[PDB]
């Protein structure tokens, strides 16, 4: 399948997919479902990409697209000045809420009621300056009514970092140190528990997700750790 859809309580009034490397018509590297368009790839094959995976997803208009910079700030979805920034929020109908992946943390986000929607770009950066928190400052309703959809990321078994990625994130949020195991001179780091700890500060804690990996799934994503030179996916959600 070209898409994932959340395993999630999704609202009536909220759509959502992730897309997959399967099913579109780039070419190794890019094999073959690549909606990238600043990583090599022809351009005509992504654009042929785009639309597979816009029409499958059954996409109410294009996604707004972020200039990603791996930093915090949110886009508010009002209809830009600048798109500098790895989330975007939206309480509009048709609009389509995009983060663009291949490793880094996807964050989906809907209120209960079905109302606000939301997307993060949470690579280790982003996720360990706050762009979660950013996200979950933007929502009107309660935190409790949050609900959080953890995208496929690079997982435990294959995220491997040096103690200085560890020591930026004990340092907001000392938790974090039970999100790395040792390996010799470095550490696995667990994406999606760094992601729980942290809404959870925010009092968000109705999670779901977290159950993929793109570096070992690789039939499934693409993976910038894994091959470099690659393909991306996405992750959208939008309030119908």
């Amino acid at each position: 399948s070209k898409l994932i859809v959340p395993q999630w309580p999704q609202p009536k009034g909220v759509a959502a997919c992730s897309s997959t490397r399967i099913g579109g018509v780039s070419l190794p590297p890019y094999d073959s479902l690549n909606l990238g368009a600043h990583c090599g790839d022809n351009p005509d094959h992504v654009e042929e990409n785009r639309k597979r995976l816009f029409a499958a997803g059954n996409l109410p208009s294009k996604p707004v697209w972020l200039e990603q910079v791996h930093g915090k700030d949110v886009l508010k979805l009002t209809g830009y000045a600048s798109k500098r920034a790895d989330a975007s929020y939206s309480n509009t109908p048709g609009t389509v809420c995009a983060v663009m992946t291949a490793d880094c943390l996807p964050v989906l986000f809907c209120n209960r009621a079905g109302t606000e929607v939301a997307a993060a770009h949470a690579g280790w950066r982003g996720l360990c300056a706050g762009v979660l928190e950013e996200t979950v400052s933007c929502f009107a309703d309660n935190p409790e009514n949050i609900l959080a959809w953890l995208g496929p990321a690079i997982g435990p078994r294959a995220f491997e970092v040096g103690g200085e990625v560890r020591e930026a994130f004990m340092a907001v949020d000392a938790k974090a140190s039970a999100a790395f195991i040792q390996h010799g001179d470095k550490y696995l780091a667990d994406i999606y528990q760094l992601a729980r700890q942290r809404l959870a500060n925010v009092g968000v804690e109705q999670i779901f997700g977290g159950d993929r990996c793109t570096y070992t799934e690789n039939e499934t994503f693409f993976s910038y750790r894994r091959d470099k030179t690659t393909g991306r996916m996405a992750s959208f959600i939008w309030l119908i």
